[PDB]
């Protein structure tokens, strides 16, 4: 073994959640969104967006698009117009910068020197660049020349789960590796004008928000210096049956489009239980009401049907709803923010653990093809 | 440790190299390529491409962009025209299918049942899709539903090295995992008409070829059933000091563009030794001239200056030149093809090892930002 490996499970030694300073209220978001894209006269589709938005358990959204950014880059405000260049410039400058702010927060919470960073796992559903957002983050923080970078471009809404799994494997295979598990998401390539022909786009626009979640992932933290917040224990996927084009994401010239070929909320909601009913076996299979739910907030249909089909307490899935209301669906970063909010609720309410008292939890991510990216985490004591 | 833990270095249990049936001789490639894109009318640019081609050490190349494909799919024949959509429609089927035939060859050489596949690491600097080329490959071979897929998009010319490193960490962390290390590269999004402004485009067109390399990567091979060909021993990456926009890959609406700011062959060639000197230590320095060279064939400038600076025998770096002549530069798949050709040369002349007698070798990959993806391999005997 030329390169020594770790001897412990991957742990989250620091959570850094960075959002753009601009904030939007979902009470006023439909009007602003139908005004800024100059598509506010579609009264019936406007009312449909209203119904989705107030159905969506969303109150606030953080985006870098603001207003000055949106007018400075008008190509995003259009629908089905080739604009990947300007969106790509936006994500190239900002996704590394949002990731760097989140990484500075996660480092200050982590305490370790930036020179101790050796790995960067980076999932972005927004933009692509061969010079690298991972390399841009490595330069911005000035970690080290010897920085191994794994860049998982175009990961779906399970991108946060995929980053957690890949960073877990990276940290558990390299001794002393300090993986910067980054899931920075800036909804500039997915942002689009509302179109009735694409209702999944309407669901995304009512749900998608910007957010940078950075985890300092590593094994065997230094005692009294590095503290662990969550211990990743399991990771797996499953292409659930009847998953044929349910969610289809094509990064066209117009950006990233979640083309509507199926009822995404209903299909994902009815298919969630399948892999969940078996993914909890290695833990010891505790009660379903003895586990917190770091579920990706993919829309209130998912939470409602998961609650109905597993008969969970209303407070069990409250952290996902809280992140949905405060930030929305931030794609890969959404589930990382859900975990951070679960820890915040635990410390605010004085919970026994960082998972609102539950020793284990589901780091659920779902995306195109109904891959059920599921990680089981152990919350650190509070 | 809920998910069991592997033991032993990642090994290449089967090499599957699939190329499309079409062939294009580099002796006749410049005329064909300047005719198909309606660019054969020029004189100076045409002569410059001629000089680059006959200095490129290339004889023939395999491309899925045949006559029929190129005519039936225009837009790829143009320069600076938005065409990522139909290039994407090409590579969402052909990259998975080329990977599938390469994986069938790698499985037949591997012998193990397809249902034993659990992981898919996939590098493709050619195209992007959220449903997933990894998922498409998983369906095409009919693997298990519990297939964990790591998809690294737009890695670059070091994509094969990145796949080797990531699949090494995946196979060395999951017990019994059979990672399909895929580096399928169909030069459809990077195919471009010649242009005077993009002089790096000339180098790419003269060098870029289409090919798929699939490695069945896993730890603990089954004796008398699974045979290992190469075992990965090291993996690293540094940003060399003079790396500032030398290679810049922007996947714009027109596809993947390698914009030039500095002399790429000269800079890469002058900078390789910087990390090559230190990447040797883990091995123990058998001898600078006692190591085979699975170098990515990024152009004869790189081979010439590396040979001159490190004082290498002519036969030491012959496999990379052979792959350059027979297939060109296939980005991520190029290094995998170089390793396969090194094995073929070793078995053809009866070499002691699968690395022309050398116990160790350099799996060299370089890309944008002058990241030097270096892996030290150990060739199997005979």
């Amino acid at each position: 073994r030329a390169q020594p490996r770790a001897e412990g499970p991957a742990c989250v030694l620091g959570i850094g959640t960075a959002v753009p300073p601009a904030e939007f209220l979902q009470s006023e978001y439909p009007d602003f969104f139908f005004n800024i894209t100059n598509c506010g006269e579609k009264e019936a589709l406007k009312a449909k967006f209203k119904r989705i938005c107030d159905k969506s358990g969303i109150r606030k959204r953080h985006m870098f698009l603001t207003e000055e950014v949106l007018k400075a880059n008008p190509g995003i405000c259009t629908y089905m117009e080739p604009s990947l260049n300007v969106r790509h410039d936006i994500v190239v400058v900002q996704v590394p910068k949002l990731a760097a702010e989140a990484a500075q927060k996660a480092i200050k919470e982590w305490g370790g020197r930036k020179s101790d960073i050796t790995h960067i796992v980076f999932a972005t559903t927004s933009g692509v660049n061969m010079p690298g957002a991972d390399h841009a983050l490595a330069k911005l923080l000035g970690l080290k020349p010897t920085v191994k970078r794994v860049m998982m471009y175009q990961t779906g809404c399970f991108g946060g789960a995929s980053v957690l799994r890949v960073a877990k494997d990276l940290a558990e295979n390299n001794k002393g590796a300090r993986v910067l598990a980054v899931a920075s998401e800036v909804t500039a390539v997915t942002y689009r004008a509302p179109s009735e022909n694409h209702l999944d786009g309407l669901v995304g626009s009512a749900l998608f928000g910007d957010g940078a979640g950075v985890y300092v992932v590593g094994s065997d933290p230094k005692p009294e210096v590095e503290k662990p917040l969550f211990e990743v224990h399991w990771a797996g996927e499953t292409i659930l049956p009847e998953s044929d084009g349910a969610i289809d994401g094509h990064l066209t010239e117009a950006g990233l489009i979640f083309h509507l070929m199926k009822d995404v909320p209903g299909l994902i909601s009815k298919n969630i239980e399948k892999f969940l009913n078996e993914a909890r076996k290695p833990v010891g299979s505790p009660a379903w009401n003895e586990m917190f739910w770091a579920v990706h907030p993919g829309g209130p249909a998912i939470l409602d049907q998961v609650e109905a089909k597993l008969k969970l307490t209303k407070d069990k899935m409250q952290g996902s709803r809280d992140i949905l209301s405060e930030f929305g669906n931030m794609s890969s970063a959404s589930v990382l923010f859900v975990l951070d909010q679960i820890r915040h609720r635990s410390v605010k309410m004085g919970a026994s653990t960082l998972g609102e008292g539950s020793e284990f939890g589901f780091f659920i991510g779902f995306g195109p093809g109904l891959t059920l990216e599921v990680l089981v985490l152990r919350a650190a004591p509070n």
